[PDB]
């Protein structure tokens, strides 16, 4: 019983964060195998920022302008390149730790672990979600660029963010590991802005079985909707819609708790017309869309 | 800028756990060195936990009714003592992957990560606070016990929890590596239950500092309080007393920020008397008091943002 936003191990990620440094900068970097990836912003100055020519910039750095470290040793950088944001530094030397990984890129409403790092040295994991507007609502101060995001099925980690910035409001925003942007961001400094954002209704649903698993009932009714007129209210309350491939994903949760998924719709409709009326749910008087079906799947069955 | 709910690293706590099992019951263990450390209740069975006699029930057994799995491979066990309601199983292989570690017993109002395991492999982690009744309020199944809790200030690991049961509310109860149950529990089917708990004054301080490191001030006024004057007030909401202890620890964030302790207690007050008025603070509706002052400077910039 109980029910926690939870975070993966975070172990095998750890064994992967370098600090790589690029004149006065320094930030982190993923060492798997005999390649370092990092954000390419690491190459710009200052000045450089506000419109950066980054095939010149590179075409104006050697192996020689990029130290990394892993703990206390030095790996030799011996080969550079750019993948769209990101930087790969070969070195002369294999990580040891590397994991058994893939490079994935995850849609909105999507979770992941961030492991936040400093000066290549891991700090903190907590759990972020991709949000329809394609921020994260991370914890981040300077020097934390090049901390990533992962998730693990298995024994396989499945690295889906790497940061890169912090935009006005406070949230943040980079790439998969391939170096393409979530979201209509790049790295310049440049107004750049959130755009306003939505909440992920079928998380929302997710949680709201959650509550039902976890004893927590009071918001069941004996009313049904369909599928069209929920969207409609959705809509009115500045959620995402909801798909038919959104009820066939929760289609383990509805099974579970025996409650179908246009069942509980017309629940959450009436918590948007009425609100709460001072009541909590799983302890939260919002409404929680960082959860995934699959997240309450896995914190409710034990997966390891 | 943020502020979330923040783990440590796990992965230093990850290479010391296995799975031990005895008879046909499978639980979790701590491997540090050459010893195995896992809840005594492994040894009973369900009928056992009514009135168990622990002394008589170990006697009973021998090192070889223990397994011990490490990943595929299987621990010899060599020796078995009991230490409060912890069982210490002595094994042929030392743990390579041993960390610097300590043991520390917290106070309520702590906070610490919890490496959720089953069978010996993790699961998930997560923050969990000491709460003023002696439980805490995590998320863990049947199979979980063994599960630990740890912070890792400065490269050490210090353990703190060991996950022991289920109480009726789906509160957790533990003990410290020593063996010694916080709060007044015990290692038996009883009608024992968490007492009205608490809301952690100096942790929802603390995390009022965080909003106002982090650019927000909404909720301060003109006004400040005695401490007399905030515990009567605060204790009608059942909040735990303010002492001068966590003013003394509150200070450092009060420094950052300009704002005198009893400045943040006189908001605080009026927060608990009008409520948020639809606004959230640092993304909540509630109160938040599972952080510490110490999660807070731990976590947020040492420059408020003015
Ligand atoms: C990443 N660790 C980090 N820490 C601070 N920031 C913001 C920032 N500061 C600089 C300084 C220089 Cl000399 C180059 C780049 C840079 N950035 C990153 C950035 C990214 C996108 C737009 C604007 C700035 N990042
Ligand atoms: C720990 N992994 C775990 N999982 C389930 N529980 C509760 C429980 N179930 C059993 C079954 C048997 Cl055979 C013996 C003990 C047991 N316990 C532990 C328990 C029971 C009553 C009071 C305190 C602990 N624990
Ligand atoms: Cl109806
Ligand atoms: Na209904």
């Amino acid at each position: 019983s109980g029910f926690r936003k939870m975070a993966f191990p975070s172990g095998k990620v750890e064994g992967c964060m370098v600090q790589v440094t690029c004149g006065t900068t320094t930030l982190n970097g993923l060492w798997l195998d005999d390649v370092v990836y990092c954000p390419r912003h690491v190459i710009c100055t200052s000045e450089d920022m506000l419109n950066p020519n980054y095939e010149d910039l590179l075409i104006r750095k050697s192996n020689h302008n990029f130290l990394v470290q892993a703990g206390n040793v030095q790996l030799r950088v011996i080969g550079h390149s750019m993948q769209n944001c990101v930087l790969k530094l070969k070195v002369d030397t294999a990580n040891p730790k590397t994991p058994k990984y893939k490079f994935v890129r995850i849609q909105p409403g999507q979770t992941f672990s961030v492991l936040a790092c400093y000066n290549g040295s891991p700090s903190g994991v907590y759990q972020c979600a991709m949000r329809p507007n394609f921020t994260i609502k991370g914890s981040f101060l300077n020097g934390s660029c090049g901390s990533v995001g992962f998730n693990i099925d298995y024994d396989c980690v499945s690295f889906c963010y790497m940061h890169h910035m912090e935009l006005p409001t406070g949230v943040h925003a980079g790439t998969d590991l391939e170096g393409n942007f979530y979201g209509p961001f790049v790295d310049r400094q440049t107004a750049q802005a959130a755009g306003t954002d939505t909440t992920i209704t079928v998380n929302v649903l997710a949680w709201l079985y959650a509550a039902v698993i976890n004893g927590d009932r009071w918001f069941l009714n004996r009313f049904t909707t369909t599928l069209n007129d929920f969207n409609l209210v959705a809509m009115k309350y500045n959620y995402e819609p909801l798909t038919q491939d959104h009820v066939d994903i929760l289609g383990p949760l509805s099974a579970q708790t025996g409650i179908a998924v246009l069942d509980m719709c017309a629940s959450l409709k009436e918590l948007l017309q009425n609100g709460m009326n001072g009541r909590t749910i799983l302890g939260s008087a919002l409404l929680e869309d960082e959860f995934t079906p699959f997240d309450v799947v896995r914190q409710c069955s034990g997966v390891t």
